[PDB]
DNA sequence: CTATATTACGCAAACCGTAACGATG
DNA sequence: CATCGTTACGGTTTGCGTAATATAG
């Protein structure tokens, strides 16, 4: 797991379409299809049903968008405690 | 912020020093140093005293060694969690 | 002269962006 | 056939490991 990948994978899965999710994350569309290969990969499991439309979620999607949401809020926290542990 | 300089803090938190975490991950000791110093300036805060005797943990240090450990555990759980969906 | 950390340097692997290609409603 | 997803390719950057440098017992 990267913690890039996490946030590309929420982006997608809010945006519905994986150009969109690029656009909001200023960069091209294809590091967006490669790092999604890289995690479904690293999981051993498919996160996404695609389409020429888009993208939906598989079950084992929907699980995993909540856990990485909770992993980037506990990153976020764990910085803000240690700078905080400093004073 | 990333998985890899959670895993070589932890160790090097474990270890007392760089040398031997650097064994214990089978990898170089300079990339243990140089990941070091990213994290610090990623975090923009110092985590570890250095001397010529190996390491000690900051205030900083000892907080981000406790959340260090809860997201790789949340991490891993995440997977086992996303694969078990996928039944 | 050992043990620790850090820095320098060279080469390989990873990663992005443009461009081409593919597939589908 | 318009639009999105994927793959190719070239060029930049990141990142290793070996070797060198610096400090302390």
């Amino acid at each position: 797991m990267e913690f890039r990948q996490l946030k590309y994978f929420i982006a997608v899965a809010e945006a519905g379409n994986m150009a969109a999710a690029a656009k909001r994350l200023h960069v091209s569309q294809p590091p967006i299809t490669r790092q999604m290969q890289a995690l479904e990969a690293d999981l051993g499991v498919v996160l996404l049903e695609r389409s020429h439309r888009g993208i939906e979620l598989t079950a084992a999607g929907h699980a995993f968008l909540e856990d990485a949401r909770r992993i980037l809020e506990l990153a976020g926290r764990s910085g803000d405690r240690s700078r905080a542990a400093a004073r």
